[PDB]
């Protein structure tokens, strides 16, 4: 996972363990200060495809929406393509499953790459397990 | 495939035609010198997946152990995962078939790569052929 803090200099980021949705798995904290932290991963995908992510998010606090969790598309020099989705965290405390109808579509036309990118806002402390996302072919 | 000598800059490594266990294949044979050469590729691969390696090793002469294959899986940002196996060449002289029940697993999850890698031991001149990985899915 790449962890970009940004100028944030003093933001929490950190792996709990034990600290899942059962107890029994790792988690990730994120508690940004001042300005946001975002945490990525990209990985190689191809056009055709179908694809749906489900995260487990527990929102400790939060100053108002705690963030997001985005899925992107990219061509081969890197550059953004259409199709992007994005699931608001919102501010309901207490574990919940992100996003149902939200992290879902078609692998776009021209994609070399799909990269996740959780975003925490500063001033939220936040905890992230369970990102799984599964793409299908025909 | 890629030759690393480590400091033995007097070890041998060569393509040997017509060398193979049925003399009308290629070959490769290494005789490292000081330190062990060690041979390798990479290549793509994820999960879901299983796989299963064999090798055809001639071993000419060996002061002990003459080396091993070795098969492991990386992520994308390269670090090691669990699930690696090895196959030790042993001391035996002749064409003969490693990795029966030793380079053999699952694809772990994370899994981006997949690096194989030859290992000669110094002091030993052995051939290799067929270095045949199969990971079975589409």
């Amino acid at each position: 996972w790449t962890v970009d803090k940004g100028t944030g200099t003093s933001s929490v980021v950190e792996y709990l363990a034990n600290a899942g949705p059962k107890g029994t798995e790792g988690a990730m904290r994120v508690a940004p200060v001042s300005v946001g932290t975002n945490v990525s991963q990209v990985q190689a995908v191809t056009n055709p495809g179908m694809f749906s992510m489900s995260c487990m998010v527990n929102i400790a606090t939060t100053p108002g929406n705690a963030g997001q969790v985005s899925i992107g598309f990219l061509d081969a020099a890197g550059n953004s393509l259409p199709g992007g989705v994005s699931a608001n965290l919102g501010t309901t405390t207490g574990w919940q499953v992100i996003g149902k109808n939200t992290l879902r579509g078609k692998v776009p036309i021209g994609a070399k790459q799909v990269r996740v990118n959780i975003q925490t806002v500063a001033g939220a402390d936040v905890k992230y397990a369970y990102l799984l996302c599964n793409v299908v072919k025909p």
